[PDB]
């Protein structure tokens, strides 16, 4: 049986900047890195960066919707994303059609995300407003 | 502050086969579907499956290592990789790693493992033996 995410692996063209995104940027935790990557934690979270020459810094109109969001209080939300608008952090959607969300690029063109809430908060909503076709279990 | 990873949501090109992956092969729960996604959770992971057509099916020679690792017992491990293999299901990679890990793929290309550890287990093995240019915090 599987219980949850173990970690989330990133390729990465350039290990430095992406420390430097994920650690001081973004105020993940830094517990190892090596000439070839980097261990983070976020929370619970355990992200690895794997310095891959496949990688490809890649524009979110050729991407797809693939996506990873991390969790942030309604306190907080608001400030850090703004801070991330004034240090130039790129973007790739504004619409917010799953609750309050901002959507951002990393240096290699990952898609992240910041949101407030929880699937449970968000099945909720959903009901009120659901998505075209929603059936709920 | 980021408190963790809030949600996966993975970009998938026929919505069906991809539910029948995750909820049926994979044993995640299913917690509402709409004609164009799903939400599942897998312990504390909230996954959404998002129909995109822009979603290409990738040969993993053709993307490049970013990967999502699910957690699961190692007395669970073998008999979770039988079910897999039973089910025709490609792998990507051999283990070569601490801690027992399989290396699989959805029916999009999206990279997955199966891996027994945590970070703390990860690091205080690599302790031991440091990875080529490997510093701590
Ligand atoms: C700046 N820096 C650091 O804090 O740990 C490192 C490890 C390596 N391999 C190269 C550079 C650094
Ligand atoms: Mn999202
Ligand atoms: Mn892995």
């Amino acid at each position: 049986m599987l219980s949850g995410l173990n970690h989330l692996t990133l390729a990465v063209s350039q290990l430095a900047p992406s420390v430097a995104f994920y650690q001081q940027l973004l105020g993940m935790t830094l517990h190892a890195r090596w000439d070839s990557g980097a261990y983070l934690s976020c929370g619970d979270l355990w992200l690895c960066l794997s310095l891959d020459p496949q990688r490809r810094v890649t524009p979110p109109e050729e991407s797809d919707y693939t996506h990873y969001a991390f969790s942030i209080s309604e306190a907080d939300f608001a400030s850090f994303a703004a801070r991330l608008e004034a240090a130039g952090v790129a973007v790739w959607k504004l619409n917010r059609s799953e609750g309050a969300s901002h959507y951002f690029l990393d240096p290699d063109g990952h898609k992240l995300e910041l949101h407030v809430g929880s699937l449970a908060q968000r099945l909720a909503a959903c009901r009120e407003q659901p998505y075209k076709g929603m059936v709920f279990f």
